């Protein structure tokens, strides 16, 4: 019932726009059964209504090849109604259209540049000669003739707005020529079709805005006053100003714009005077809509603000919205990123009655946003918008627009190589050769990042799952943890359980805990936020916990997101460790972290991964299931894994066949993953040393090392040492032993 | 303005938003504002007395008005327009609905009882939303682009009781639009065990509200403080989630360190604001998750400077001070109650301390059943044996066992679909073997 | 023909003295555009409403002198984060800048460039698409880069045969 107003109702007047066959600018074609249903006669004039309150008048004809639900019209009629092929318009009879007495038309500059002949005789007279064309004020019609077809704009008609161009109708074209910029702007207007992913929000906004104006008798009958205040809130780039523009363009009411700071004045009492004048202009031209953009700037809380001018402005707006003198025909809309900063008295009945949340679009909504954005663009067949929609997880409408623009610029970049770029103009053949390719979209996708998380962006070293040797079971769980809830949400609904979203990595240093996180940052299809341990700590009293809320809120907006805490033991502690630890801020940060992971709020697709080096000091509340449920131990690699590590490190390097990695791993019994890497790096340095002295020797006589050899590895081993001692190993085996022993009896089996 | 009023005496002057033009002269820097306040002082009571002129004013913040404007001869009487009670809001609804057309099934008594913290504006918003729902119900008859509405649809248009029920569902006090959070919709059935704790929680909010006369006859005031303490994952926050839905009172959820601020006196100002917000929307439940973050024993920290110890001092006066107690119920969940200030735990503030332990064998069966109510599970799997083996497991541990079994079932289901697609070019329910494999990864979260 | 609009926002961040202002001046000089410079501290005004009035006047003058390039020095000082800014004037300045860059009325044929030492101090809304949508990093000059800088600066001067600019670049 919420989206009932959006749900279109089938009507006999509703017709699908179809391509014209022989129709000119003044006629349309309907099927005979549809004409009989509409009680329309051939030769009758009809009134056509399109998007953005555009109207056109034409003559209805019959066409046996036209579908019953379709109507045929040329490009000019489509452009006059701002409609495209497949769109739906309404056709109704337009009686009492009188013969025109005097019509004024003005040509479009871009179709007249270089044309100096008499416009009337060359174009208008043959076009209107004995044709009795029906015209309306504001239509744009193209007339063939002369050296180039010329468009004209109807600026004045008598009678108005509908008239018939009779043989005695006076046609004159003198006046100021129309500007190309104005016509292009009028063609490119925002409507309700330009908003995507906000279907319920659009339903609510239409219910408050359009429904009372179109059908006020309904509200009069039910005996209630419709809400007259709308507050739109959401993160930047969600389309609040876009919806305001669409409402302004699509409504038949006076629209007034109020930017926040523009009201302010240094003179005493002039800001309230500006607000009063704006509102008075609103009731003067009623019904009216007032839009206030960036309301948080103009209307802070009176209790928490110190300036008297701000308080007086808030009071003036408060009285204007709801005072002793009631306003009836004025509707006030406002848009702000932070609604909680607004004065509480302004969030009430009679002042911003309803609040609409323009949130982050999901995959389906962002696919619609992409389809809306790319309708004007030229796209090849290989381009599929569904894949781009699926691969843009935290993106908002502005992010999608940026992605489309970057893809378009990448498309131009390809043609940049062919041309010298120093030509005075681009060749037409190269221009037609240019189109947006799926490769351009892929490059933009690689470059694209959500605007919400530009502060929390780091350059990951591009590690692949193949770069990691061993940890086969750990790899599978890591891929399944992010992929399963995202790519198979219906499976969890079927079984009726929420996913598990917590992982802790613990083990000796150099065993691959941070390496796994780098692979996730690249391979996994989710947003990634990297957090150093003490990064979130501040000396101010409440800012340490405030940083925790911001980073957790940032991950919720960009869901699905992976939140990785490197060195988790720095911010996670058992609490009560010391009598004084920064005034208790350390214990207070842990409590804030506890509520963010599992508190009284709906769970999102936020995955928290923590890599700790010593897990025995971590707070037991954090390791509880529902927060960090799955604990994974990354031990020193065994003999099989050490062979895999050696190939992973040496895969890129050119190494001789005579070296044996199996023997190399066998002798290095207790080495870490980083210990094995240091051996391979040391071999490279010895090879570089031998290469440098060889080329120096060759230059000396005038005035070698294609691959790493066995002797390079043998010399490298004498420098090699085991970083993780035996005593350190027992510490990690002890914590793992407690976890296994805590489970109780092993090998669980149901009886019988 | 005053001369025009005196010219046409008797007259009444109404000054809306008095605090806009009448701040304290001591705290005002602008010369114009102070001169305006002085002019008002002189005009309203000066050497030349008023010629029978009544002056009225309205303000949200009377304490911001200049003290000289409040003495007799200058705003003689102060009238407090406060939040209505159940009978008052029933009267407001009856006044509002005399113009509205309603069906016969509508009951304003239930609407008046259901709206707890609402003011007249909130009730008007509820009426408007119900009427909008009625219009939405009649939407599929009418067309947006039609020139007019059909007469039959207009006649059939009326506000029913279902529209009021939907409006009540969407309704929320305007005072409570900042302190609003999305609760995950937990019910009392979602919680397994804790039958004694469940009864106490329901009775603590229900008895003072539905039976105020019972306390008057017995002559004792209600008890309105609860502390939950226990090991992690044992249902402390679930009980608050069930209260946020099932209980018939307003709910405010407070994360612990939210209230703390950089600035000198704003941390304690946030405590006063949140407690005054709960008093306006009474009956209201104030929930403090991780109470040990805010209520920590004084003197522990040498240097904070003293803001941490000052915040808890503000809570002490708010919870129990020199003010009349309202129907504000304060519930706190703490993981470590040994560090709570003893002043917080005294009766009259947090009198009822409820200990939520690890579930026993009977409770673990109930926890396992509650998780599996909406899940398709094979009849072979017996929950009685599974609860017997898991002895020290918490409620979160039992849920993790069920979730991991589901993930194993989903993993097999995905593999089968890949298998069928591969051969072209399953798992209706969680089985017994899925739970066995999930059990080997299970572990006790809370140690001995 | 490709049916897109070019980006209208530039954010250059780097250490002081790196040459962001010189890059902006070179761009505005070689391209037929008017260079208009805005300094962050001088925009600040104690009077209420004067600062965003100055911003509006600057933008209108730049629109009059189109083609033009608007350059703002120290964007971090003029426009900090609104949630962390207690001062009302700075918050209203940020809101006015947001409305000037994007609103119901779309600015056309105007390019806004800003230079800041710390880009993360800027309000996150100002980093959105359509308003400083692209950020360019001007890092510390390399050895060959500083050699090229020395060659450019010493072209007007007279250099002996003994001097080697590469040695000076290496020692710097
Ligand atoms: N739902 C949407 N459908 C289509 N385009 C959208 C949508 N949302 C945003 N856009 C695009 O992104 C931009 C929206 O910017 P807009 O001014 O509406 O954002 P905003 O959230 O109101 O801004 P801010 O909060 O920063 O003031 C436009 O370029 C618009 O084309
Ligand atoms: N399984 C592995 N395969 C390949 N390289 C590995 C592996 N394990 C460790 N390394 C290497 O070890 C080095 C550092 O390892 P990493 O950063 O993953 O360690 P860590 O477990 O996070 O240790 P720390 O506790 O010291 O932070 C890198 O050079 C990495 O290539
Ligand atoms: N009695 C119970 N019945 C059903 N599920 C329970 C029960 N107790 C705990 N759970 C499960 O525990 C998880 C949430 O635990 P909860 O938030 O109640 O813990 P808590 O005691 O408040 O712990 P913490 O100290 O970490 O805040 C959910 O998965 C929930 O299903
Ligand atoms: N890349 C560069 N090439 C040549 N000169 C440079 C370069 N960067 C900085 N300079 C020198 O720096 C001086 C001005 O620095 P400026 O650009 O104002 O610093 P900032 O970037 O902090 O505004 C100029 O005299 C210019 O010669
Ligand atoms: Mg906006
Ligand atoms: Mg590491
Ligand atoms: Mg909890």
């Amino acid at each position: 019932l919420s989206t009932a107003i959006l749900k279109q109702k089938n009507r006999p007047n509703r017709l699908i726009v179809d391509e014209a066959i022989n129709e000119d600018n003044s006629v349309v074609s309907l099927s005979q059964p549809k004409m009989d249903e509409l009680q329309l006669f051939r030769g009758d004039t009809v009134l056509l209504k399109g998007k953005k309150r555009r109207e056109a008048v034409c003559i209805v004809l019959s066409d046996d090849t036209c579908s019953d639900e379709k109507i045929r019209m040329n490009r000019v009629v489509r452009n006059n109604l701002r409609v495209r092929l497949g769109d739906v318009i309404s056709i109704q009879p337009c009686p009492d259209v009188k013969y025109g007495k005097r019509i004024h038309v003005l040509p479009i500059d871009d179709t007249v540049e270089g044309i100096t002949g008499n416009l009337f005789e060359v174009y208008l007279k043959p076009y209107f000669l004995e044709a009795y064309r029906p015209i309306r004020k504001g239509d744009i019609f193209l007339v063939r003739g002369g050296m180039r077809a010329v468009e004209f704009k109807v600026v004045e008609t008598d009678p108005s707005p509908y008239c018939i161009v009779a043989p005695d109708t006076v046609i004159h074209c003198e006046g100021e020529p129309i500007k190309r910029e104005d016509e292009e702007e009028s063609l490119n207007e925002v409507g309700y079709d330009d908003i995507g992913g906000c279907r319920k929000q659009l339903a609510q906004i239409k219910e408050m805005v359009e429904l009372p104006l179109r059908h006020p008798a309904l509200f009069k009958e039910i005996g209630v006053k419709p809400p007259r205040g709308i507050l739109l809130y959401g993160p930047p780039g969600t389309g609040k100003t876009l919806i305001a523009r669409a409402v302004a363009n699509e409504t038949g009411a006076f629209f007034f714009l109020i930017n926040g700071p523009e009201i302010m004045s240094k003179l005493a009492g002039e800001s309230e005077s500006n607000l009063r004048k704006a509102f008075e202009e609103a009731e003067k031209n009623a019904p009216a809509i007032i839009f206030i953009d960036e309301l948080d700037a103009i209307a802070p809380k009176r209790e928490k603000t110190h300036g008297e001018v701000e308080r007086r402005i808030v009071s003036q707006l408060l009285t204007l919205m709801d005072g002793l003198k009631q306003r009836a025909h004025v509707i006030v809309m406002a848009a702000t990123n932070r609604p909680n900063s607004i004065d509480p008295a302004l969030r009430r009945f009679g002042r911003f009655d309803r609040e609409v949340d323009i949130g982050i679009p999901d995959a389906t909504g962002r696919l619609e946003i992409l389809q809306i954005h790319t309708k004007n663009m030229k796209l090849a067949d290989d381009v599929d918008l569904e894949q781009v929609a699926n691969e843009t997880h935290g993106h908002v409408g502005a992010d999608l627009a940026a992605l489309c623009s970057e893809a378009a610029l990448q498309a131009i970049r390809k043609k940049m190589d062919l041309i010298d770029l120093e030509d005075e103009t681009i060749d037409a053949e190269v221009m037609n050769s240019l189109a947006v390719t799926m490769d351009d979209f892929r490059w933009a996708l690689s470059q694209s990042n959500p605007s919400a998380l530009r502060e929390t962006v780091v350059e990951v070293p591009q590690v692949t799952w193949e770069d990691i040797g061993g940890l086969e079971d750990v790899k599978r769980e890591l891929q399944e943890l992010v992929q399963y809830p995202v790519e198979h949400p219906d499976k969890f609904l079927k079984f009726g359980m929420t996913p598990s979203k917590g992982v802790l990595f613990y083990g000796p240093p150099g065993c691959g805990k941070t390496l796994l996180a780098k692979a996730i940052a690249n391979e996994c299809q989710a947003n990634f936020i990297s957090i150093k341990g003490p990064e979130l700590l501040t000396m101010w009293f409440g800012e340490s916990e405030a940083n925790v809320r911001e980073i957790f809120d940032k991950a919720r907006q960009a869901a699905p997101c992976v939140l990785f805490f490197d060195q988790l033991d720095s911010i996670a502690k058992a609490r009560g460790g010391n009598i004084g630890d920064g005034g208790g801020a350390a214990d207070r940060v842990i409590n804030q972290i506890l509520t963010e992971m599992d508190g009284m709020s709906t769970k999102k697709n936020v995955f928290i991964i923590g890599a700790t080096n010593r897990p025995d000091i971590i707070d037991p509340a954090i390791l509880r299931p529902g927060r960090l449920d799955q604990l994974i131990y990354i031990p020193l690699p065994d003999e099989k894994s050490r062979v895999a590590i050696l190939k992973a490190n040496l895969r890129k390097s050119p190494v001789a066949k005579d070296v044996d990695l199996e023997f190399l791993a066998k002798m290095t019994n207790g080495f870490s993953g980083a210990d094995l890497t240091e051996i391979c790096q040391r071999a490279c340095k010895l090879a570089i040393r031998e290469s440098i002295e060889s080329e120096i020797r060759r230059e000396r006589e005038r005035q070698p090392v294609p691959e790493i050899r066995r002797d390079h590895f043998e010399e490298a081993m004498r420098f090699a040492r085991r970083s993780v001692s035996d005593n350190d190993i027992r510490k990690y085996e002890m914590f793992a032993q407690t976890l296994q022993q805590s489970r109780g009896f092993g090998s669980f089996r149901f009886p019988s």
